[PDB]
C-alpha cells in the first residue's frame, strides 16, 4: 500500500546545512520504519473493523497516529527542502507572511520559536487556516500530523525531533534550526500555500 | 453493525439508589448517541482506509475511541448493575479482591476513591491484569475504553460522568457511590472475573 | 487565599434561561468547592516549593490546574452573563467580530459549535490573540483555563459540563447553547476586548 | 536553588555499552540544562504563588514538569549505572523480582519492551507499588517523573531519548538497551527497593 518516496535530492545535497548521514538515515532508516508499520498497523486495523472490533481498533489507535503521522510528516519534509531552496519565498506567499506575521524576519523568529520550544519530540508547522482564511504557525507532538490533528494544512514543516539534528548539532538545536533556512524549498511551500486557496 | 443492547431490568429498577430519569436519559439518550454515531465512524473509516488517506483515519480517531468506547463502556456498566444486586461477591473473586486489596472494604475505598477522583468526565474501574494475573483499579478520561487504552479487562465500571447521578446527588458524587453498591451485579463481574482465568 | 466571588445578580436573573436551581448549585457548590481546594492546593505547594520537593510539586499540578482552573474560568462565566443581557455587541467589538468571522451570525455559529463539539467536560471561549492582535475561538477540556493553558486573553466563556445545563435541558446541549445567547453580557465581554487593545 | 549533582564516575567509565561522548554531552548539557530551567521555574513560581496568579502558576506547570522531572529523573539514573556494575541483583530484590515478573529474564523483556514501546521521548521504569507492596513497570513521556505523576517509587530507570543514545546506536533503540544491562548499578536498585519497605 505505502511506499516510501524517493528524495527529490542526494543525501548530501543540504550539505553542509544538514550532512548526509542524518539524511541517509533520517529516510532510509526512520521514515522507512513509519511506512512498514503503518502498513501493519493499517492492516490490523482492516481486520479488526471488519470484524466489528472496537477494543482491537482503539488499541491501534496510537501506532497508526504515529506510524501514519510519520510518514505523513517525513513525506511533506522531503519536499520542503532543496539544494536550491533558501532565502526568501517569492509572490503571494511572501505577502500572506508579512500580513499574519508583520514580515519575514518576525515569521522566521515565530516558527523558530514553536520548534525550539517544543518539549521532547515534536514538529513545527507553518499551516493555512481555511476556515479563517489566513497563515498559522503551529507546534505539534511526536509524529502527530498537522491537518488529521488540527485541520490545518500543513506548508512548510521543520523536524524538531533529535534523530533529526542530535549527530550534527547535538544539544544545540538552535543551530540547526538556524542551518535549515537556508535549504528551505519555498517553491514546494508555495505549491502547497496556493493548493489551498484552491 | 452495532447495536443499543436492552437493559435486562426497567427504568425504574435501580430506585432509590439509581433514578428512573438517570437511568432512561442515560440508555435512551447518552448510550444511543454512542451506537448511531460509532456506527458512522466505522463507514467513514472504512471508506478512508479504501482510499488509504491516513489523515482522514487520523482525523477521524476520537470520534471512534469517543463514541466507541461509550459504546464499550455502558454495555458492561448495564450488566454490572442489577434490581437483586449489592452485598459482596463469593467464591474466588472474592478472594482475590481480599489478596489484591486487603479486604471488601479496602476494595471499596480504593475504588470509590478512584472514581470519586476522576476530574471531569469519567469511569472508576476494577480490572484484572492478565500479564501479572491479579485485579487492578484504574480511573478513564471521559469516554476512554478501560481494555482499549490500558489493556485491563474490566470487570466492574462505575460511570462518574456528571449525567450518570446529577439529577439525583447533585454535585455529590460520593453519595452517589455509596448508594451504586446497593446495585452491584456481582454475578456478573464475578462471570466476567472467571473469563479472565479461563 | 482565594475567596468566591460573590454573583452580580439574583440566582434567578437569569430565567427562563438558566434557571434558579442551576445557578444557585453551580456558585455556591461548585465554584466553591474550587476556591476551597485552590486553597489548600496552594499552601501545600508553597511548602514543597520551600522545600524544594520537585516531586510533591509535580503531584499537586493536577489539583491546582484544576481547581485553580475551575476559579478562573467560573470567575470570567459569571461576568459574562446578566439579567439585562442578550443582543448583540456594538462598535469595537462587533466590528472586530466582523472582520474575523464575517457577522454575528457566523460567530454565533463557530462559537456554537466549538462548544457543542466538546467530549466530555470542558469550555467553548471567545478569546483575543494578542500576538495576532485579532480575535479566535477555542476549546479548553475540563476546567483547564483559557490564557493559562492556550495564552489567549478570554473575552466570552460558555461551560458546557454537564452540571451546567443538565437539570434543566437534561442532555440537549444545543438547546442550552441556544439558550445562553440571550444573557450574555456583552457589556462585559467589550470591557474584556479593550483590555486587550489596552 | 538545585544543581548538577557529580556523576560518581567519569564520561567513559560506561564504554563500550554507552561511549564517552554521549556520557559527557547528557550530563553536562542536557542534565545541566534542566536543574537551570528549574531553577528559573520555581523562582518564578514561589513569584506568581505569592501573588496569587493562579495562571501565571498554571503557565509555568509545562516548564516545571518537564525540567523538574528532568532533573529527578537523570539524578536518579546516574546511580543507576556503574562501570562495575552489570549481571543480576541478590538477596530480596531478585526474589521480588522472581515473584512480580516469573524470573530475572522475564523482567528485563518486560523492562524492555516498555522502553522499546515509548514512542518519542520517554523512559521505562521499574518501580515499587508501596500501596500493594510490589514492584510494577511504567513508563513515562517526556521528563514527566515516576513519583509525581504515578505515585510509584522508582527503582531503576532507563532514559530512552534519542540523546541518550542515537550519537552511538544510531535508530537501534534495542542495541541500547540490549547494551544498558551491563553498567546496571544492581547494588543501587537494591537500596532503592530497601528503602520502600522501610
Ligand atoms: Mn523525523
Ligand atoms: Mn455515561
Ligand atoms: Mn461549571
Ligand atoms: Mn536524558
Amino acid at each position: 500500500k505505502h511506499s516510501l518516496p524517493d528524495l527529490p535530492y542526494d543525501y548530501g545535497a543540504l550539505e553542509p546545512h544538514i550532512n548526509a548521514q542524518i539524511m541517509q538515515l533520517h529516510h532510509s532508516k526512520n521514515h522507512a520504519a513509519y511506512v512498514n508499520n503503518l502498513n501493519v498497523t493499517e492492516e490490523k486495523y482492516q481486520e479488526a473493523l471488519a470484524k466489528g472490533d472496537v477494543t482491537a481498533q482503539i488499541a491501534l489507535q496510537p501506532a497508526l497516529k504515529f506510524n501514519g503521522g510519520g510518514h505523513i510528516n517525513h513525506s511533506i519534509f522531503w519536499t520542503n527542502l532543496s539544494p536550491n531552496g533558501g532565502g526568501e519565498p517569492k509572490g503571494e506567499l511572501l505577502e500572506a507572511i508579512k500580513r499574519d506575521f508583520g514580515s519575514f524576519d518576525k515569521f522566521k523568529e515565530k516558527l523558530t520559536a514553536a520548534s525550539v520550544g517544543v518539549q521532547g519530540s515534536g514538529w513545527g508547522w507553518l499551516g493555512f487556516n481555511k476556515e479563517r482564511g489566513h497563515l498559522q504557525i503551529a507546534a505539534c507532538p511526536n509524529q502527530d500530523p498537522l491537518q488529521g490533528t488540527t485541520g490545518l494544512i500543513p506548508l512548510l514543516g521543520i523536524d524538531v525531533w533529535e534523530h533529526a539534528y542530535y549527530l550534527q548539532y547535538k544539544n544545540v538545536r538552535p543551530d540547526y534550526l538556524k542551518a535549515i533556512w537556508n535549504v528551505i524549498n519555498w517553491e514546494n511551500v508555495t505549491e502547497r500555500y496556493m493548493a489551498c486557496k484552491k
